[PDB]
């Protein structure tokens, strides 16, 4: 067995090895790179994903949300406020700030050490979640705005074809920017180019001790956990990685700097933070191994998850038996 140890996997594609994006994940795999549910891609020196940033300032952040904690230090949720649009440029200002602009550190180390001593005491502003690509349209190598849908690979699979779009996303950040534990959607696997700026820091837990993670977090959200029995699909809670160490949960972390894609797996937990002013591009996409947690994925029923469109299709095809109950939640 490939990666026995679950640890995340680093790949130097070759420009060649870069035109199959298919075909890459598959050799990833093949290599044991998703039983740590996170890998990192770093891009051939060839490739490059647009001819430069000077000219996203005047992207609009219309809905940025405050991210404000509550609990302790290594154990909180977090809920987003919303603030009022900004453009780009307008963010990065703010994020260069005085109050929300990185603190002098040493390394990434020291930094990580700030940000579970410190963030819950601090309330930065993330813009998420935002439509949109930063890929030039000539750039034909893992441009995330041209892949392939989840519901072509769907229809691939099973035969049967469905409604739906799949389309790029766009997060800004800033120091202290955090995004809770969680799998992907319907347990897809995500992608995740940083195009600028401040490095992101990753935690991971390995698919197959998934169910480590979420009985921890029920333990410690006991509130939440009586609340919805998917409750980590709400994506607003938070473990330190010393609590995760103290209750033996295994996980990983690495730290993605600009010009590198991150890959998560099926079923993978991540968490993670913002350094400072960033900009990221991400997308969900399936292979044929998604199929199988696909139709194992949990769901949220309370009314809390609240996804796209094109979830319905996923539930509805997949979970049969869910969906009548799933989809009450999503009215
Ligand atoms: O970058 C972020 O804030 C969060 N991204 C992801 O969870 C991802 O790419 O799957
Ligand atoms: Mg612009
Ligand atoms: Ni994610
Ligand atoms: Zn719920």
């Amino acid at each position: 067995a490939q990666n026995p140890n679950c640890n995340i996997m680093i790949f130097h594609p070759t420009k060649e090895e870069f035109n199959d994006f298919d075909k890459y994940i598959a050799y990833m795999e093949s290599q044991g790179a998703h039983r740590a549910g996170l890998a990192k891609i770093i891009p051939p020196k060839e490739w490059k994903a647009r001819e430069t940033y000077d000219n996203i300032s005047e992207i609009l952040i219309a809905t940025p949300l405050q991210q404000v904690a509550s609990g302790r230090a290594g154990v909180f949720t977090q809920y987003h406020k919303k603030k009022k649009a900004m453009t780009v440029g307008e963010y990065r200002h703010l994020a260069n700030s005085k109050k929300y602009q990185t603190p002098p550190h040493q390394n990434f180390e020291d930094l990580e050490r700030k940000y579970w001593k410190n963030r819950i005491y601090n309330s930065p502003i993330y813009g998420a979640d935002i439509s949109g690509s930063l890929f030039d349209e000539n750039t034909k190598q893992w441009n995330l705005g041209h892949l392939g849908t989840i519901q072509d690979l769907l229809e691939k699979e099973c035969g049967v074809v469905i409604e739906g779009v799949n389309t790029p996303y766009l997060y800004f950040g800033m120091w202290k920017t955090t995004f809770a534990w969680h799998t992907e959607d319907m347990d897809l696997y995500s992608i995740n180019y940083l195009h600028l700026g401040e490095p992101k820091t990753w935690y991971v837990v390995p698919p197959e001790h998934g169910q480590r993670l979420e009985r921890l977090a029920r333990e410690l959200f006991p509130g939440s956990s009586r609340g919805c029995g998917a409750f980590l699909r709400h994506k607003v809670a938070l473990i330190s990685p010393t609590v995760l160490k103290e209750n033996g949960i295994p996980f990983n972390r690495i730290t993605q700097e600009a010009g590198e894609f991150m890959v998560t797996f099926p079923y993978g937990y991540h968490a993670g933070f913002n350094h400072g002013f960033n900009c990221a591009e991400a997308i969900n996409f399936a292979t044929p191994r998604w199929i199988d947690y696909g139709k194992m994925a949990s769901q949220c029923s309370c009314g809390e998850a609240r996804v796209t469109f094109s979830m319905d299709a996923f539930v509805r095809i997949l979970q049969p038996e869910r969906y009548d109950l799933w989809k009450r939640g999503q009215d």
